[PDB]
This record gives structure tokens, sequence and C-alpha cells, in this order.
């Protein structure tokens, strides 16, 4: 009748704790007390359960699994919770809050394939690495309209709360999904969009859903940490009208890792689309675009990996096209896109060799010709733009003759420019389909590239990790600093707590303007004509080595520097940072391609939104300077809207495998995310607070008395409730954890 109360239901099967049996009940009513302890003290995250057998005034004595006795100061003891709590849906409710206790609860739920658990006001999501049947339309219909208490933890539930808050307060909402690479941010992002598309839907809705398949084909790739890594960040606005139904959507993408098109580490892959087309193209297309297998192209055959376990690139290519068909990309538009993808691969097979002099020559023109043909440009113009670009020397026109290395770098620069502009064009084309009505409100979903560490971390990794560092500070800001400052404002005689979670020092080291940080010193070096990679790291060491605690000059290298992030220390290799920040492209290469006969290619080099570049003084804006501002604008939106809804995505292990929840990996993320601290603030504080005059409004009789703090003093007193669970502020009635949601449902039943 109602699937929630029906133990036969799929909702009870896949989203509720299984019923315990008679044997477990006898354990549950037992009076024995237990403790989480470390059998091996060096391994501080590995725990066993031990029974407390005696206690002194200041310590517990307990029995290990093997039978030996041990003591522990009660101040240092991690008590196990009464097992009745095992599986609790909100860990606010736990009696003992400690790392082994919190981890254990998630383990119990994970083992039953319950990946969602609440931690007070935010949702925790552990990556299952297997399909779970909790995202059907049936499950959507169940969560539709239900308040957070009534239903089990689900991404739908927090999406619904954000949707109801948008309309109850007439304010834009932010759903921010944190996590390191592979933790599940993109999967959950898509579930949020699925839910709101049906709950407030009315082909627009089909098209919204088809956008992300397109961008994942061109923006996602296999890394060592995730087989479907997002190599670009995205803020997605879901837009609604004043009535509350979907009006449209816009996507704001950030920092495509276009360097991946020309280089990939061992075991990795280029962007999916390359493998999709060559695998799934018709015989006409393969000849039209001079295609081959991935082993035939240098951009696809140097990593040693061309396929992903459990993925058919031939089938994904069918999926990719259908999404383009539904969104409205024409047949010749799509063919122009594939011509570009094809041309990039051919450009990469060009082999520059040494000529009679140091200047480079091109003895085989088979790749250049195939590229020129598909792009629709003059091969000899292109050839001369690659190896003989014209520059100005003062005002004089002088033709370079580049060597093999610099000819190869310019060709790479062209390839990364073509791919990044194609990606920006896809986003823009899509936004114009999905945005045809002035919004009334929106819910903005943030899905960034998550924290990652590799053997070699470069400029791209610092920008990625810096963004992850800023979102964590945003979480710290709202849960700890803003929460308490509202308490202080209302004079509830709360004395401040230091939760020891501040990412700001690391943030300032990266992006401070004065004292100038890494990104400022980078910019300075990028416009100085005698600068090199080694004058840059020398400058970074002098400013920060042994002067900033978040910075390390390593003793084992002369090209690496270490940044201590919330998620751990990262060591960055400085090679090529100047060129990556400047993002140069020979103008002769640009001139060649604006004469292209392909209408998509000509748009990528003539549309000023895609092709032109902002000047900050005498030079072009750098990549660092632009992105920093792009992100600052995004942060302004998030802080300007309603309070953010947080989903902390958690990776169970580093092997991308199901049913292996590892203790060290999980507790690392729980500590640096500030989960336990986020629980503590909810328990020790007053999360639910209400304006006096309208508490009576929603629930000597109650309503519109001259002053309601006098009234509610009476309402609560006459009523059956303790006065430690509320506090009288200047303008609000603060409530302790749970009181409001606990009580008013008796008002819902009365
Ligand atoms: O929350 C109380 C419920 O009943 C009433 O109809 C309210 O107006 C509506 O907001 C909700 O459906
Ligand atoms: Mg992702």
């Amino acid at each position: 009748e109602n699937p929630i109360h029906d133990r036969t239901s799929d909702y009870h099967k896949y989203l509720k704790v299984k019923q315990g049996d008679s044997d477990l009940f006898k354990l549950t009513v037992s009076d024995k007390r237990y403790i989480w302890y470390n059998p091996d003290p060096k391994e501080r995250d590995s725990y066993e359960c031990g029974e407390i057998v005696s206690e002194t005034s200041d310590s517990f004595t307990f029995k290990t699994v093997d039978g030996q006795d041990r003591q522990v100061k009660k101040d240092d003891a991690n008590q196990r919770n009464p097992i009745k709590f095992d599986g609790v849906e909100d860990m606010s409710e736990l009696s003992y809050l400690n790392e082994p206790a919190v981890f254990h609860n998630l383990r119990v739920r994970y083992n039953q394939d319950l990946i969602y658990t609440y931690s007070g006001l935010f949702l925790v999501a552990v990556n299952p690495f297997k399909r779970i049947p909790i995202y059907t339309q049936e499950m959507v219909d169940i969560f539709k309209g239900r308040r957070r208490n009534e239903v089990a933890p689900h991404i739908f539930a927090i999406s619904d709360v954000a949707y109801r808050s948008m309309l109850d307060d007439r304010q834009n909402q932010s759903l921010l999904i944190t996590g390191e690479s592979g933790a599940g941010k993109t999967e959950n992002t898509k579930k949020v969009i699925q839910y709101l598309a049906s709950v407030a839907g009315r082909v627009l809705e089909q098209q919204i859903l088809q956008a992300n398949p397109i961008l994942e084909a061109f923006g996602n790739a296999k890394t060592t940490r995730n087989n479907n890594s997002s190599r670009f960040g995205k803020f997605i606005e879901i837009q609604f009208n004043s009535a509350g139904f979907i009006s449209g959507a816009s996507i704001q993408s950030y920092l495509l890792e276009k360097s991946r098109v020309v280089f990939q580490s061992e075991t990795e892959r280029n962007y999916h689309i390359f493998y999709q087309l060559l695998a799934g193209a018709t015989a006409e297309e393969k000849k039209a675009l001079h295609l081959a297998g991935p082993e035939s192209f240098n951009y696809l055959n140097q990593s040693g990996c061309v396929d992903i376990k459990g993925v058919s690139d031939s089938e994904e290519f069918k999926i990719t096209r259908q999404a383009m068909d539904i969104v409205g990309f024409s047949q010749e538009e799509q063919m122009s896109i594939f011509k570009i993808i094809a041309g990039i691969l051919h450009l990469g097979n060009i082999k520059f060799e040494k000529g009679a002099g140091e200047g480079a020559v091109l003895k085989d023109k088979t790749a250049l010709n195939a590229a020129s043909t598909v792009f629709g440009v003059n091969p000899s113009v292109l050839e001369k733009a690659l190896m003989e670009p014209r520059i100005l020397a003062g005002r004089d026109l002088v033709a370079q003759h580049l060597n093999v290395e610099k000819s190869s770098s310019s060709r790479d620069a062209l390839v990364k420019a073509l791919y990044g502009r194609l990606f920006l064009w896809l986003v823009k084309k899509i936004n114009n389909v999905l945005c045809q009505e002035r919004k009334a409100y929106f819910i903005g979903v943030l899905d960034i590239s998550g924290f990652e560490i590799f053997k070699v971390n470069s400029f791209e990794q610092l920008c990625i990790n810096y963004t992850n560092e800023k979102l964590q500070q945003f979480f710290n800001h709202h849960m700890f600093k803003l929460e308490q400052e509202e308490y202080l404002k209302e004079k509830i005689n709360w004395t401040f707590i230091d939760f020891g979670l501040d990412s700001q020092a690391t943030i300032d080291l990266i992006d401070g303007r004065q004292p100038p940080g890494i990104l400022a010193l980078l910019d300075e070096q990028s416009v100085f004509p005698n600068a090199t990679d080694n004058t840059l790291i020398t400058k970074l060491h002098s400013h920060f080595s042994k002067k900033n605690a978040k910075y390390e000059e390593p003793r084992f290298s002369k090209t690496e520097f270490g940044v201590t992030h919330y998620a751990g220390q990262v060591m960055y290799e400085i090679q090529d940072w100047l060129e990556k920040n400047k993002d140069p492209l020979q103008q002769d290469l640009e001139l060649c391609f604006k004469d292209s006969s392909d209408n998509v290619v000509t748009k990528l080099f003539n549309d000023p939104n895609i092709a032109s570049r902002a000047k900050k003084g005498a030079n072009f804006i750098t990549v660092a300077a632009q992105y920093k501002e792009q992100l600052a604008s995004l942060m302004a939106t998030l802080e300007g809207g309603g309070n953010p809804h947080f989903v902390r995505c958690i990776i169970p292990n580093n092997k991308q495998l199901p049913a292996k929840l590892e203790d060290k990996v999980v507790l690392d993320q729980l500590r640096c995310n500030g989960v336990l601290e986020g629980i503590r603030i909810t328990r020790k504080g007053f999360p639910n607070r209400i304006i006096y005059a309208d508490f009576v409004k929603r629930y000597n009789v109650p309503r519109d008395a001259e002053d309601s703090q006098k009234a509610t003093d009476a309402v609560l007193k006459h009523l059956n409730i303790d006065p430690e669970q509320y506090r009288f502020g200047i303008t609000k009635i603060f409530f302790r954890a749970g009181q409001l949601a606990r009580i008013e449902e008796a008002r819902e039943q009365r």
C-alpha cells in the first residue's frame, strides 16, 4: 500500500537495514560494554572489538580478541556504541562519537549495500562500485515530496529538500558534492538531475538528461584512479519558473585538461571520444576521415591502454550520437565534429625531422595532407605555419625556422587549442538549446574534478587540488564559522569552539596577492621575457622555503615543490608551467584555420567568445589569473544563494572494486573532510532555530500574540518539554538536535 511501511518492498529491501534475528536480539539486550582498540599501535586505523571487564576511576580494563587484558585511560578510549545503533541512518544519534565508531556504522550499512548515511545536516555517500536498484522511477516517486525524517538516506532525499527550500524561501539553492577522484561525485550529480527532471518536469527534460553524455564523451577519460574521470569541472544550473517547474538549464564548465590530448601516462587513455569514433564509425566515415585503429596514432598508442574493462567504445559511440541527435546537433555539424577529432589524430602523426640546418623539415606529408583535408585548410600554408611561423621583432616581420622540438610543441599547441575550443563550442551549443526561458530560480549542482595525486603532478593538478581545497574551506566556513557567529549574534551564551579545521593558510599560499602566492609568482614569471622553469621554482623556493608552513622545498629534487593540502601533501613538478600558464599559439596557425572551409572549424577561430582572449595590461590574461577569477565568481554565487546542501562522497578503496571497504582509506577521508567535527557541531549546538513571532504562526491561545517569546515560553512550559533543549535568542528560538522534527509530528498527528 505504502512501500515505506511494507517490509516486502524494494524500498525496504534495498534502502533499509535487514531485520535482525533472535540471536542478535539477545546480544542487543545484553549489558556488556565494549571498546574499539588498536591491536597494533603503529596501525592506528585498524581496530578490533574488546569487552570492558573492569574499570578504575580513570581507566577501563578490557580483554583483547586473543584474551589478554589491557588498560586505557578513559580520556583515550573509543567506546563501542550499543549495537542497537549499528546501522543508524543519522550518526548525529550515536551515543559515542569517535572514528572507529563512525567507521563501523558505515561498514555495517555498506555491507548491506546501503551507501547513503546522514551525518547531521549533510549526506555521506560511499562508492559501491556496483549497480544498486535504488534509482528507478519507482524510487523517485517514493521520495517525491517526503521530508528528510520520513524516508531513508538517499541523494533524492537531499535533492527534494533543496527543491522544497527553493520554493518555501524563493531563493536559489546550491547542491555541492565533494570527494576525491573516483568517489562518486559525477554519478550522484546525474542522479540529482534525474530526480528534479521528473519531480518538476512537464523533450526539454529528455535533452537536459542527454547533455552530460555528450560532455563525458569529450571531457572524461581513464586515469589511474577512475575509469571515467571528469577532466573538467562543471557547475550546472537547473532552472525553474515561479510556479516551480523546469524552465531550462545552463552549464558552466571549468579547466578542461586539454594537455591530455597530446600526452597520457602509462595505463591511461585519451578522451573517450577518440576511441569511440575509431571503434564505432561506419566504413564510409573511416575512409572519409582516413581512420585506422588506435594503435596507428601517436596520440592513442603511447600509454599502452586503448580499452576499458566493461565498456564498448563502439556502443558508447552510438550512445554519444543519439544524445547529439536529441539535443539538436545536425548531421553535418556532427560530421564536422568528427572531422576535427580525426584531424587532431592526424596532426599528431606528423613527424618533424631535422633538415640540413637546425630548422625542421617534413619529409613525409601523408599525415599533414589527411589533416589538412579533413579540416579544410591549405596543406602548404599549414606546413609553413608549423615550422616557419612569422613573428614581429620590434615592428619588423621575421619568419622563424623552428627546430624539431619546437615544431612538435607548436603542433601540440594547435591540437590542444582545437580540442579546447571544440569543447567550449559543445557547451555553448548545448546551453542555447536548454536555455530558452528567463529563470525564476535555480538549483546549482557543482561537480568538480576531485583531489588527485600521481607520481608526476603538474600545473593541472595544482589547479584541481586548489579548487578542492577551496570547497573544503567553504564547508568549514558554513558548518563551523557561520553557524557559531549566528549563535554569538543572538547572545545565547555559547562560548566558541575551535574545531581545528582551517584550509585558509594553504589557500593563501596558492592564490594570495600580497604576500604573493604560487599563482602570483607564476604570473609574474610568465610575462618576464628571460624567465624559465628553473628561474620560477628558484623564485618559489626563496619566497616560501622555510617561510610558509604549508610549503616544502624537497631535499631530493630541484624541480619539485610540496604543498600540504587538507587531503595530504602533494609534490609538484615545475616542468612546462610557464608555457602552460601562457597558453601560446602561433598567430600564423590561427590565420591558417580561420580560412577553413568547415563551418564549425571557422567558428572556433572566428567567434570572439571562443577564439579571442582577454588582455590584462600589455599581455594576455594567464590561465592562472583567469581561472582564479572564474572560481571566485562561482564562490560568490554559492555564498549569495541559500545555505548549501553538502554531499560528501567517499571512496572505499583505491582499487575501484566493490565490497572492499578499507579502514585506512575511509578514515583518511573522514578526517580531512571534517565529518566527525560536522557531527559534533550538530550535537553540541542548536541547528534548528526559528523566529519567535512565527513559531506560533506555524503551530492565551497561540497565534499573533503581542510578543511571542513570552508566548513560547508558555507554549513549551505548558507543553511537555525540557528547557535545556532550547535557548532564547535575541530574535529566535534556538533548538537542540532533533527537538523540532521530533515534536511537531505529534502536532502533525494531533
Ligand atoms: O506541511 C503541511 C502539508 O499540508 C498542508 O497542505 C501544507 O499547506 C503543505 O505545505 C503540506 O502539503
Ligand atoms: Mg567526475
